[PDB]
């Protein structure tokens, strides 16, 4: 079926050139396009394990069987002579710019995926437009280009995580001989925010420049897909116009949920507001129990905040629950209070946010524990981190025919195509995909390659590694222990585990047997590593590399015959020997 | 050749039991041995892809073809009935303790390998003795059980590395909002040493306990191999006696070299003395340019020391030299001065080490740069880190027949066997092996398994990963770029690289385009990753996991289809696209 790949490639590509590596006439075309700064994909049949079939099938479109053959938007343009002619006649610019639509690609959403897809697309000649609009939060918070991660996600989250960790670094420096009294050091929230925001500001700027430098049109406008090839844009001045595109990528991401209770929208905040908050939250109630709730509670606590987490049911639903308990136990043991089995009922305002002195308001939270007791406590800030939801009624008219799941996420095929053929969805809105920035980036860039460069490589959403940046980080790749057990049976699952202690925690006099790691393996598949789990410092760095081995089908034996790097936390994976079925202690 | 494996196993094993998983009579023997606390290897023919051949060949030794068959030191002991009998007759203790020699194993050297091998051996019934003696340094420095790593190596080295890094953590805490003036914080060397030494002291203690709890005999005595099965020990009281062992493991490690120049032994020190030094080195000259020299210079500089490094030729001979230059450039740019192309000629004493106030002496170093200029400078401490050499004339009489290479290291086969059949060498003295603690541990434990438990798995010394814990850490796994180019040719080597900036360095206002990583790949082998190189924080944690993938034959494509964890340094390996042959900037 090489025929069909060529049909799809030639159709969607904006400017593509078929060629061979060592080719006299092809290089004559390349040199011309370069001089005229005409960006284009290039397929080297020379370097393809089926290029002979392609070069012939190519005559289905060109009537010709020789390279170089140049195409513009499903349309053959000519051999060497015909191109050199267009150029010499100064008509080559107009030939490559012909198009039914204003753009080869319109990306609705200027975040991790949208920017990645849009930047990669222009690399291969796609006349591309990126649309981004940040609907303000209920209290007015807004921000610039870059998406959730850049502005109110991974980036500020980790920076404030890092500011938190330095709390422990300041405590440790004493044991390591530095002459500072941890007791006499405070943290200024505003100084931290100003630095975080300065860096986000440079990222906002950097993306705008990246789009300008790649001839990508950046529109700060709310995009609405009204027909498969028509996008309606409302700009800052409420001016409505319409633009057309061949391919459409939906990448509008999500936004925080608010529980439907009185005072929540009016008096509480979310992650969207926290990372630029002009005042220190103060005594803070985080409502929620997944990774945003615990990350935010973690660094607020480490930055000297009185922090409470309200847990309806469990921590980190969908994560390995043994790890989640270990995560929570560390936070409980380092300040964060947990109001277990507890749901809010209303948020009464007691003080308005003092905009003068940048100080938080004051709130009364009325709730109830599940055992009947009434929760009634005062907090200066209440943060909802109870989930995130797509906002696609604002992006689609169901007129168009983009099928959404029950959760409002776009239903796609394994190539991110929607039920409308020219329309794709990447990132958080793509149903059932892990909602992570590098996933959105990869999906976007790989999708861009298939459309405008004839690539075939799909994105592999399996065994995507992750790290919860709680005070004690938790990295994972693969199945939770309970999922593997459920998927294959207790009897087919062996679990190697060990506690460990960072060497840095020895002189610092931090805890024995708190850090912990485990490999979840399948006995009947050569002890294949199904899931990897590490609770410890720098769990992100630890886990990443193993995600390569796991994608390759790593077994327990592949870990054992690797030699550790000493001294590191990560090396504990190369010497795991205690199993769970044996009952021996992982200490 | 299952015959030969069984011959070797039965001969060397101390107490071994052949059995099947689901076996009535075998479990009757196990239960007896457990009750009597008789440690033993156990081969489950049930679980071996050739156990049928073994169970028959077994009758070569027992005259019997059924399980359970128990052997003691090359000698069949009996089926179920014969064992249950010995036990009931209370003669089973004496049967398993019969031996021509005092010990099944004598380990000469109580360090990383020796302790690992000795502990693993006793696990399988080996009547084991571990010998350790720390010959004092020229100035009298000595230490307890554990080896180079524990006492004067990885452990104190990394702890002082960590104390150094906190210097930058204290600077950064300000930008992240913490109210401390880095300018007004000093470091006390003695407090750090006391904490490092307290932890080493607990390790010294922990190993002694580990050996006691595993019925291993620990002798604090200098061992000398005088005949294949006889070891001569000189204890603390100069009392000479002799002990016999079936198997001998040489694991005596190495010690620092001193250059043959006046004043070096008398007035300078080495790594062996640095990590317990009662006084801060002060203005320090490190003589040497490999990983000890730069690690020690790095943290001395970060701890407020005026530090100079004397480089005869190049930094990190045998490492990727591009990385080494990047390593050195970072140290040069953060305090450490380099006296390039410079060799010392004498060390004159100007002040004696003040033992009263714990203050360093004072020294005059006379040298010459290669361009003729005379080096003449005063330093409070001079540290030689110019290499390490084995000390085996003190451990062997060439009488015995252990072949040593030209460098004095034991020449071994791929199973660590020496030219004397019962004698093995692990760790730094094993010629041509990477001189690293986890290598010595693995070699030791795997060797112990082959001897006393019938294992066959050899240690894999290929693509062993490593990390130089310089101020900016440098992790590597596989070939340097120059080695791969040399081994396969420039044309067959593609190098993907990228600079990067830790997110933590943004608010901290540290350097752009200093951190750096590269994959060295072979074009003609599916872009196999031949070497991995990362200069950046926590390079140990970053590199470890990738060492598993590389051992598995990871390609560039295996990296690309792995999804990054964001935000981390390590994730930059999953998106590498700039090559060197292209000349594009890695910024
Ligand atoms: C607190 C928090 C912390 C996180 N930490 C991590 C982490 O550590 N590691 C990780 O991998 N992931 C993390 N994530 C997830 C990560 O942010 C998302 O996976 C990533 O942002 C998804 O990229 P995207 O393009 O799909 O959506 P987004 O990044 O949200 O981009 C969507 C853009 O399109 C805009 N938009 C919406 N509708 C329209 C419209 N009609 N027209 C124009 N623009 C529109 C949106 O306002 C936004 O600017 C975190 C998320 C949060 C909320
Ligand atoms: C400053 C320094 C830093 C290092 N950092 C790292 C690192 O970060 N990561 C890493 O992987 N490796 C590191 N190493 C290397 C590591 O220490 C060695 O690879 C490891 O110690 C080797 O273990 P071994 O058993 O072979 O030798 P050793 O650990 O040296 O043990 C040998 C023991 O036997 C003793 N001995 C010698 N002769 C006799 C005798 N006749 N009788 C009885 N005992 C004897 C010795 O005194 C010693 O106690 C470092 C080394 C140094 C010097
Ligand atoms: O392959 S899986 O679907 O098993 C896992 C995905 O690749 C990535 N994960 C990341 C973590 N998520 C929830 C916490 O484990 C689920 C999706
Ligand atoms: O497989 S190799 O022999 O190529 C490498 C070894 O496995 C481990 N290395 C670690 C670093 N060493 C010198 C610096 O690269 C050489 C041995
Ligand atoms: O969609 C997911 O499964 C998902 C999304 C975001 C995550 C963040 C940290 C840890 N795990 C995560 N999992
Ligand atoms: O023997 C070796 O090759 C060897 C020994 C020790 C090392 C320490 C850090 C980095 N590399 C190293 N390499
Ligand atoms: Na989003
Ligand atoms: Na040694």
């Amino acid at each position: 079926g090489t025929s069909q790949w060529l049909r799809k490639t030639v159709d969607s590509a904006a400017v593509i050139l078929f060629s061979k590596t060592t080719c006299p006439y092809c290089k004559k075309v390349k040199d011309v396009l370069a001089e005229a700064k005409i960006k284009h994909a290039t397929i080297e049949l020379d370097q393809l394990s089926n290029g002979s079939a392609i070069q012939k099938c190519l005559a289905s479109f060109s009537k010709i069987e020789t390279v170089p053959q140049m195409f513009v938007r499903g349309k053959f343009i000519g051999d060497s002579q015909t191109v050199l002619k267009y150029y010499s006649n100064d008509e080559l610019a107009g030939i490559v710019n012909e198009s039914k639509y204003d753009y080869d690609l319109i990306v609705i959403g200027g975040g991790s995926g949208g920017l990645a897809a849009g930047k990669e697309a222009a690399k291969y000649g796609a006349k591309t437009a990126v649309l981004d609009y940040v609907e303000p939060t209920p209290i007015g918070t807004t921000w610039g280009l870059g998406g959730t991660c850049v502005n109110v996600g991974c980036i500020p989250k980790k920076l404030m995580h890092q500011a938190g960790l330095l709390s422990h670094a300041l405590e440790d420096a004493e044991h390591f001989g530095w002459s500072l009294d941890r007791s006499k050091i405070s943290h200024n929230w505003s100084t931290m925010v100003e630095g975080v925001q300065s860096h986000i500001g440079s990222l906002n700027w950097g993306y705008k420049v990246a789009l300008r430098d790649n001839q990508v049109t950046y529109l700060n406008a709310k995009g609405r897909l009204i027909s498969p090839h028509e996008v309606q844009i409302t700009d800052k001045n409420q001016k409505v116009s319409t633009i057309t595109g061949n391919k459409i990528i939906l990448a509008t991401g999500e936004r925080p949920k608010y529980p439907e209770i009185p005072g929540a929208v009016e008096y509480g905040i979310t992650s969207d507001d926290l990372f630029s908050l002009p005042y220190f939250p103060g005594k803070t109630l985080v409502i929620g129990a997944s990774y945003v709730a615990l990350e935010c509670a973690g660094f607020l606590a480490s930055l000297g905040g009185d922090v409470t987490v309200m847990v309806r049911s469990i921590l980190l639903r969908g994560f390995d629950q043994q790890m989640a308990e270990k995560v929570g136990d560390y936070m409980e043991n380092h300040g964060v209070k947990f109001a277990k089995l507890c749901v809010p009922d209303e948020i009464k305002q007691l003080k308005v946010v003092d905009t003068e002195n940048n100080k938080p308001g004051l709130l009364l939270v009325k709730g109830h524990y599940t055992d009947g007791k009434k929760f009634e406590e005062e907090f200066e800030t209440v943060i909802f981190a109870v989930g995130r939801e797509p906002q696609l009624s604002k992006v689609l008219c169901e007129t168009v025919g983009v099928k959404l799941d029950k959760n409002g996420r776009v239903v796609c095929t394994d190539d991110e195509q929607t039920t409308v053929s020219n329309v794709y969805a990447i990132g958080d809105i793509n149903a059932g995909k892990p909602q992570l920035t590098p996933v959105a980036i990869q999906a976007g860039r790989y999708l861009a390659r298939r459309l405008f460069a004839g690539a075939t490589e799909l994105t592999d959403y399996s065994n995507v590694a992750t790290t919860v940046f709680t005070p004690l980080e938790y990295g994972a790749c693969g199945l939770s222990e309970e999922d593997a057990i459920e998927k294959y049976g207790d009897k087919d699952i062996e679990v190697y585990h060990s506690n460990f202690k960072p060497l840095e925690w020895t002189v610092a006099h931090r805890e024995d047997n708190v850090c912990y790691m485990k490999l979840v393996c399948r006995k009947s598949d050569n002890m294949r590593v199904l899931g990897l789990h590490v609770l410890g410092p720098n769990a992100g760095e630890i886990t990443q590399g193993y995600a390569v081995a796991i994608k390759m089908g790593a077994t327990k034996a592949d870990f054992d015959r690797t030699i550790g790097i000493h001294p590191t936390c990560s090396e504990t994976f190369t010497t795991l020997h205690v199993t769970k079925k044996s009952g021996v202690s992982p200490i």
